[PDB]
């Protein structure tokens, strides 16, 4: 009966505000304020967060969805009979929610300390380390020591981890938990889709790395970088090796053309944190788009405290289920890194603030990838050197553009196969064709098949180089970055071509444009209501995802890659 069906979505709707509202409050405060009490609470809430989500669950499953006319309350009820881990048994739910803080807690508050001298937290000061040393041996210290104490001590929680996360799963009708996360695109092509993906940005990839292999072995030596071979993974400015964009300063394509340093811009000009946010918004509203409430500027955790709180540093955007608050949550650096992390936050902050008048159950991304794609988009925009001239943190020339592109591209094209390996990893281990025994060996397996990275040091037995990078011991899913890197391009063509831009997409800058703006309301507008799809339609004016506009974007660097390496003789790919 739709009248029966109609009436339980609306008990739903009403009923999880307010229990997801309570839950989004202690999970914060412990996010916040690590400690034996918050992480009580928690636990707590989590008990009661799955007896509302089992109580409501089981009712929606008796449910022939078969029979259901109306298509969003059938999607809905369809949605709802998935409990997730609320389908676990009492005692197995209460360890998994367990092994669950225990992971993060461990990631979250490691060190790794300098024997007789100072302990460095990963925020910011190992980061900073990886971001700016030029040293082998400290950038050793640094990405070994991480692995040491971060990677080792997740080891004994995973393969629990592991086997809950996949009875629960299964509890809901799925194979694995690798299966489940999938079935978020809604898209039973999705791993041949992504391969295509893959396989069309290889080219760039390619160039990219043997270019920046060469820059390498003119800094470390040819006794340390084999120009036919695998990088070492610690060269490239950054802890995972997912972006490269620190190591700008040794493979500047044209170091006549001196680039401003953005952070010393920044900091002389005193920027902070708030200042930080402030423009993100601005960028937003300049949109048409919609402004964080008052309540976000009282209640975010802009910096990262200084009064002895212990807390989770990585950065996320918060949605408190009401419609009135949102936070972030970001131990913020005044850099241009940090900027760029700002802008995505606030995309999800955005996203939160155009759906908050749907269904709960209807209150996501058209998929995770569009979610993790808004504030990149506008990103783009503030990267470029008109906009970061008119910041004044920058001072024509084809010089000065492929000094551009280049900059861009260690950040967005090296991110490419980093992006798709992490969930080629967990979805065979969540299958079962990883297991415990060789769980690092396949990481660094994919690492080298995809990435084109080697370790520095040897792993052993009781390493776990996955357990070092923040998603694996969160749970988050991570191929939507991958979705997002790829999407995110075929969202800034279309709004380029929206606001008038004509001439290389590169050089576009969206800024103020309502016509762009309009286009990103109205499919953020629909949430999670209709297949993604749609949403694409309404960005891009077709429905598929596609490389095509990220190759545009990227095609002068192209030309000179292969220029460049050409001249050079260099061996794309490694063994
Ligand atoms: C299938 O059912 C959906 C959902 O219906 C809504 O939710 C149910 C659980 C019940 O509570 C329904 O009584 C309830 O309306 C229908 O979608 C809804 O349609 C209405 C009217 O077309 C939309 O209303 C709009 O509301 C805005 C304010 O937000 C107004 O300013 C607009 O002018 C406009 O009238 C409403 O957004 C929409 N709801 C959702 C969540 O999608 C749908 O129409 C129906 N399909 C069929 C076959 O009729
Ligand atoms: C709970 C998820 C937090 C996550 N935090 C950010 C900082 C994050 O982990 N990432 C990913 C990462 O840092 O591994 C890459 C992604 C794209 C560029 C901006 C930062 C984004 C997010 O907001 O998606
Ligand atoms: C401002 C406002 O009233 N928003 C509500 C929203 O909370 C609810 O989810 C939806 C129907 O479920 O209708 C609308
Ligand atoms: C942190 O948590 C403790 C223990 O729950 C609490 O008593 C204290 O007031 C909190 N501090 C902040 C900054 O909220
Ligand atoms: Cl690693
Ligand atoms: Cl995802
Ligand atoms: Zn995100």
């Amino acid at each position: 009966d739709e009248a029966e069906a109609s009436k339980f979505v609306e008990e739903y709707d009403r009923t999880s505000q307010v229990v997801w509202n309570e839950y989004a409050g202690a999970n914060w405060n412990y996010n916040t304020n690590i400690t034996t009490e918050t992480s009580k609470i928690l636990l707590q809430k989590n008990m009661q967060i799955a007896q509302h989500t089992l109580k409501y669950g089981t009712q929606a499953r008796k449910f022939d969805v078969n029979q259901l006319q109306n298509t969003t309350i059938k999607r809905i009820i369809k949605k709802v009979q998935d409990l997730e881990r609320a389908a676990l048994p009492a005692q197995e739910l209460e360890e998994y929610n367990k092994i669950l803080l225990d992971m993060e807690t461990t990631y979250s508050v490691a060190t790794v300390c300098h024997p007789q001298g100072s302990c460095l937290q990963l925020e910011p000061d190992l980061t900073n380390v990886m971001a700016t040393s030029r040293k082998y041996e400290d950038l050793l210290w640094a990405w070994e020591g991480w692995r040491d104490k971060a990677g080792r001590a997740i080891l004994q929680f995973y393969p629990k981890y592991v086997e809950l996360i996949n009875q629960a799963a299964r509890l809901n009708g799925y194979v694995d938990a690798g299966d489940s996360w999938r079935s978020m695109y809604e898209t039973p092509s999705l791993e041949q889709d992504l391969e295509r993906l893959f396989q069309e940005l290889q080219p760039l990839y390619l160039n990219l790395h043997a270019y920046v292999r060469r820059a390498l072995h003119r800094h470390y030596g040819a006794q340390h970088i084999n120009l036919e071979g695998p990088i070492p993974a610690h060269l490239l400015g950054n802890m995972w090796a997912q972006t490269w964009s620190n190591i700008y300063d040794l493979v500047v394509p044209f170091p006549s053309a001196p680039s401003m340093d953005t952070t010393e811009a920044m900091l002389k000009q005193g920027w902070t944190p708030r200042r930080m946010f402030k423009e993100a918004d601005d960028f937003f509203t300049s949109l048409g788009l919609l402004p964080v409430p008052p309540e976000f500027w009282q209640k975010s955790m802009l910096e990262k405290p200084d009064d002895g709180r212990e807390v989770v540093c990585h950065a996320s955007a918060w949605d408190f289920y009401n419609g009135k608050d949102f936070r972030i949550k970001q131990c913020t650096t005044v850099n241009l890194e940090d900027l760029v992390v700002a802008h995505h936050e606030m995309g999800h902050i955005q996203y939160f603030m155009q759906y908050k008048d749907l269904p709960v159950a209807l209150r996501e991304g058209a998929n995770p990838g569009f979610h993790e794609a808004i504030g990149d988009v506008l990103a783009l925009s503030v990267s470029t050197p008109k906009h970061l001239h008119s910041l004044n943190l920058l001072s024509g020339s084809d010089e000065h553009d492929i000094n551009f592109l280049m900059k861009m591209a260690l950040d967005k094209i090296a991110f490419i196969p980093f992006s798709y390996l992490v969930d080629q990893w967990r979805w065979r281990v969540f299958d079962g064709s990883i297991t415990k025994e060789n769980y690092n060996q396949e990481w660094w397996s994919l690492r080298l098949k995809y990435q084109g990275l080697c370790p520095p040091v040897p792993r052993t037995q009781g390493d776990f180089d996955p357990g070092a990078k923040f998603h694996i011991p969160s749970s988050v899913p991570y191929i939507r970055y991958f979705v997002s890197f790829i999407i995110q391009f075929q969202f800034h063509e279309a709004l380029c071509q929206a606001a008038g831009h004509t001439g290389p997409l590169h050089k576009c800058d969206i800024y103020q444009s309502k016509e762009a703006g309009q286009r990103l309301a109205t499919a953020m507008k629909l949430g999670f209501s209709r297949p993604w799809p749609e949403a694409m339609q309404l960005i891009t004016g077709q429905p598929q995802m596609s490389a095509s506009a990220m190759l545009s974007y990227f095609k002068p660097l192209l030309d000179w890659l292969r220029t460049e390496n050409e001249l050079h003789g260099e061996k794309l790919g490694w063994p």
